[PDB]
């Protein structure tokens, strides 16, 4: 029971952003998602963590999940913040664990696992090919949405059918991700040392020098690259579109909604804009007020997805090289809203 | 002599339309370029039959050139028509090639070596990408440009200036070859095995399978896709305009523009014509006769250009899809035009 | 008897690199190699005399191997010592060529005056961009990959499924060259009129002037672009592997894969490494003895070149401005290897 | 046939002893037992690599067999080289599938799944007793025996009767792979990790440490063991013969006798041999030579496996700690050679 109240908290003081759309969920839901969100976040620190040596974390990360079944484990100041404090009374987290059926200790164990090994492949090496690209954001956002439905069927839910085929399940991880990438490119590369996710199978055919776009002299070719990494995002959105009118349950489909209207949002403003290249792109406080109310019933949010993908593709010219490709990931998009609507 | 008076006449009938043009030229010029043309026209013959095995033609036609240094080479059983002919009596070409400037022939031999190895490159991949697009018509057509142009600078009758940036040289072949492919792309889409030149970039907004719009029923698409292939062809008109603005010799100007002229006035034709999907759609013998008179001298060119892009721009209405984008590109070409009146 | 006992004699004089390694061919196929280089050196020679004016070279090399069915044709007053002696008595040279197969000739010829005439248009025009870079190493070292990987076929020693792509055959030839020009740069610039073959494209991003190298004050920039050079190198190390893995014959391949790891192991040494800015950075005679040795079969060869290329990586931390563009083609260069082991 | 064409390529480049002996096959069944042994080179792939996550392997190999119906479906990070290349380009794999006889696919579909099924098995332990030994290889190869002996029954070539007792075909399948395991001792305990498949019930009556064996100084006891293994491999000869005479088809009897007697002939190499503690030991290319020529019928075959067993126990004297135990399992085996005689 006290310890609940810890994971609740250490949560809103650890991502706003999740902790406000978790509330759409159902209590006993709810829990589950919250330990597992703290799980991976716990996980997440120790990979972030830069000042700890790879070979540990190479060691470690692997078998991080079998002290899921140890109630006393806990980890001494590693990373920093309300982050360092989740691992040195991560008592707390184990705890309120075992108190969940062993349906949802399964999977939060299994994919955090499989998440802890991709990290450990990542620490190795760089993101190269778009194969890579998309095999880290599997890792780091995939698998959570591999997880996520699983713990949706195995609540009753949602139908058992919804388990069958994960990949549209992977296309709403992954859409979020590269959103969050192509977003935060200046930030990334802000930090010591410099964190690059951008695939150099794309961003090479604008320049040798990735930290070049970082210029204003390049600018011309950094857009055309930020809208060769937007094209990209699009292609799993007609699969986010697929997943989310599979959805029968209000409180699951509202919690899945948000985070990828949040998103598409986030893209349209990115999208052939300059601004990404120095300055963190935000959508107002406003808009994300709407998004949170309209996206409780399917074709509200089907409707303003219709909107950001009609937004976002009014924000470029007949100049551009991009135009094409563009249009037709759009209208994709819209193809399969209608296709729902 | 008699070898070169061979050139004249195969030219004549394998190229009803080129040879007409070519006679505007000089005696050398017209001579090379009439060589350069039928060395051009012999590659094209072996390329494009696809009764030829691939290996073959990836290891002969890089080395295609090599046969103008041997006066005894030839091909007996390749080509239709004429074609054939060209091939089986090679001689006479290779015989008059030895008797040009070294100058000349350099720039033909190597022209000739540098596409070759660029149909190679194409015979084993399709045209996937606006960019792939951009790079055949540049082996087959911009290159054409580059040697054309750098036959200019050799023979005294341009200045030198010009050869220093090729790039106008080759827009200036982009918007033939292009015009060309958009006009002729049921001719190509009927031909055993059907070939495809519309890059998949911008066809596939409008389409799964390109034979689908040769079906009256995929009518509305097949136009769309159409003017999107035209926005495409425009860009590189006001280039086109700068390296005619930027020819001094009479002969070479004539010969250079009237090809162009020609080509503007096809496309205000075929732009949102439904007829290119089910016949060639050519110009009077009137509108072309009086192209062939006019197109002597920069200013008449221009506002026959003018003319012919806003016939084109006056075929479309508010209602319609690239209303926007070809406005644009109109502007642009107009505007260009003008900078030079 | 007399002609061709002429020709090693030469041989052995004026290459003491290649006279080493021609060795390890089979008689027959080893004198038509032997025939392949004297034409070759000879008209090096003329190109590289810098007290002979240049319109006399322009006029000369086109038709120089016209000369070889040409058994009292020579030079005189051309190159230094031996060299001149080679086209004062090239009658001898012509005479064993006389009597070499059809095959044989017709591809000493046939590459012979493709050389040529690209020696002439890099006589009058400097090395800018990297496709000039990349376009000389052609004509002075990829048509010789192209013209000994046809001997090879002609001798019926290799399949002739081997000259259905020479682009590897290219990529042999330019690793060799492209290694030598950046090992050989202070040599080459100290000469008078100063040799550069490092492209603009390259080294305009380090540097306004190219004698600032010698320097010791420019030294860091200086090292910069050595590393721009080297990956600019390793590119080709994919291609080799696939060459060599391709060999069947014994003799051809110790023949072909010798000079290869000579370049491989040389490149490993200058990578990184600021003595390259005034002096030649040369391999111990051991570790050429042991080369000669084990690079009889593929696996053994493939190893060698591991170890060469591990230990190029190893000479360098993640500080390095080009580390990451290294790193990708040092993997890249691994694989090729690792996929034929 | 596209696709087809990709599986004989990939088979050379990785199984060049396989390879040769599946040519022998005819047509229709050739490319049913070659789809069979990529089927099992791929899912062997997954289980060699050792970069691989343990729960990835039990979490896919089990439902690998299920991939087969996917024509889509592929692996990117797996294996070294060419078998890399093969479950990253599946595809072709998959379809020419598809395409095989409803028969022929259920066979290699069962094979599959139930050999996978007992890879995952002795991914998570050790090989200890002669049952584990024997389960081992039954997964890995006398599995194999009984997938082509229910391919032979299904192409109807061979007596439908051959697939009512598996039990020979399950010795076939054994007396191959211990007669690997035992030969490939060495090149298998110098890999990291070491790779060890000699039962621990076998050689701890040798050694508390089974590396000793790769020291000289006890080469003694390493001889023993290794003898103990050969009559441990030798109880299946009798079976191989039973086999081997119950087929009647020409061409399966050549695919199937040719592999038996290669392992007689290596077997009798490998016995009482110290050089397999350091070295790979082969039969004379020109002695498998002939074993290809005079395997095609029972009866030169019999004589041959004759020599071979004969040869084995001509290296012994009645001194050696085995003799009896040897002596009589060879006489079991001529015995059973000489019924066929
Ligand atoms: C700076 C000058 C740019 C040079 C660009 C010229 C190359 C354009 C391709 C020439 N072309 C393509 C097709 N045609 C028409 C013909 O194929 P052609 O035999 O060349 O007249 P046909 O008369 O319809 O048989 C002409
Ligand atoms: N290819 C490029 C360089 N080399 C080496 C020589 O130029 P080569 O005589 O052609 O072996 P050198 O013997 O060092 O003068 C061969």
């Amino acid at each position: 029971d006290e310890d609940l109240r810890f994971c609740y908290d250490i949560l809103q003081a650890v991502s706003r952003s999740f902790a406000v759309v978790i509330m759409e969920l159902d209590e006993e839901m709810r829990d589950a998602v919250c330990i597992f969100y703290l799980v991976l976040r716990a996980l997440d620190t120790v990979e972030d963590d830069m000042s700890i040596p790879v070979e540990f974390k190479l060691r470690e990360l692997p078998k991080f999940h079998e002290h899921l079944h140890d109630t006393t484990w806990c980890m001494s100041g590693v990373g920093v913040g309300r982050e360092r404090e989740l691992l040195e009374r991560y008592t707390h987290v184990t705890r309120a664990y075992s108190r969940l059926g062993k349906a949802y200790q399964d999977v939060i164990s299994g994919i955090c696992e499989r998440m802890a090994n991709g990290m450990c492949d990542f620490l190795t090496r760089k993101v190269e090919t778009k194969a890579d690209y998309d095999l880290y954001c599997h890792y780091v956002a995939g698998l959570v949405g591999h997880g996520l439905t699983l713990l949706y069927v195995s609540s009753g839910l949602e139908d058992v059918r919804l388990a069958d085929d994960l990949t549209n399940a992977n296309h709403m991880g992954l859409f979020l991700q590269k959103t969050n990438i192509i977003r935060d490119f200046y930030e990334d590369i802000c930090e010591v040392p410099p964190r690059v996710f951008w695939p150099r199978e794309i961003w090479e055919k604008y320049t040798d020098d990735l930290h070049a776009f970082k210029d204003e002299l390049h600018e011309a070719k950094a857009v055309e690259c930020l809208n060769a990494m937007v094209a990209d995002a699009l292609v799993h959105v007609p699969h986010v579109v697929e997943y989310l009118a599979s959805l029968r349950d209000p409180s699951v489909f509202t919690f899945s909604a948000i985070p990828q209207v949040m998103a598409m949002a986030t893209l349209s403003l990115v999208f052939n804009n300059k601004d990404v290249f120095h300055t963190k792109v935000k959508t107002t406080r406003g808009a994300t007020a709407r998004i949170f109310h309209y996206s409780t019933e399917l074709q509200a949010t089907l409707q303003m997805l219709k909107t950001y993908t009609l937004r976002l593709a009014a924000r470029m010219n007949a100049q551009d090289a991009c135009y094409d490709r563009i249009e037709h990931l759009v209208n994709d998009a819209i193809r399969a809203m209608e296709s729902h609507q």
